[PDB]
């Protein structure tokens, strides 16, 4: 599609900013990382249907962190962003995402790291108010797209409805 510039392989780097990354994970885990390494560290997690309220590890920024974690849905897969805004606090649960496209998408914009939340097909956008937001570099653990800003209502479709 003219919209969608990729797919790029898992990697680390600095994303334009004004630009939503495009996420296509596969299997449950850590989909992408991302810090300004002051205070911020930001991370989504992906949850497969059916999960009881059960303790789990994920590597996140190159350390074993286990977090609390349900997905009450049966048919859809949770998105969650996970933060701590000190090297050494607790990371929270925020703007969960539940998903059949099983699609995500983050971009660095005015002073934020915007993601989306709420359910498909009628998801929204959430943020993360981040110092120096630009100095965010971000290591995507899964295969991503690129979309500009001006079409974030693309991105938006994408999201909702899929690929
Ligand atoms: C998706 C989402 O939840 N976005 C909000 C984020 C995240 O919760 C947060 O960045 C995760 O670390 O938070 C935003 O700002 C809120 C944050 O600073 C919290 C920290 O405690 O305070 C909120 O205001 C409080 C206020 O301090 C209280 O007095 C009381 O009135 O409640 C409000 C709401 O909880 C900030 O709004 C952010 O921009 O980072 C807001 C995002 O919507
Ligand atoms: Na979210």
């Amino acid at each position: 599609g003219s919209l969608l510039d990729g797919p790029y392989q898992p990697t680390t780097f600095n994303p334009p900013t004004s630009y939503w990354i495009l996420l296509a994970p596969t299997v449950e885990g850590v989909v992408i990382q991302g810090t300004n390494n002051i205070d911020r560290w930001l991370a989504t997690i992906l949850i497969e249907p059916n999960v009881q309220t059960t303790n789990r590890i994920y590597n996140l920024f190159g350390q074993q962190v286990t977090l609390s974690v349900e997905n009450t849905s049966q048919t859809q897969w949770k998105f969650i962003d996970v933060s701590k805004t000190t090297p050494t606090g607790n990371y929270t649960q925020h703007g969960p995402l539940f998903s059949t496209p099983k699609l995500y998408a983050v971009m660095k914009f005015s002073g934020r790291i915007y993601t989306y939340n709420g359910t498909t097909p009628n998801a929204t956008t959430g943020y993360y108010s981040t110092t120096n937001y630009d100095t965010v570099n971000m290591t995507s653990f899964c295969d991503f797209y690129i979309i500009p800003r001006n079409q974030e209502e693309k991105c938006t479709e994408y999201i909702n409805h899929g690929l």
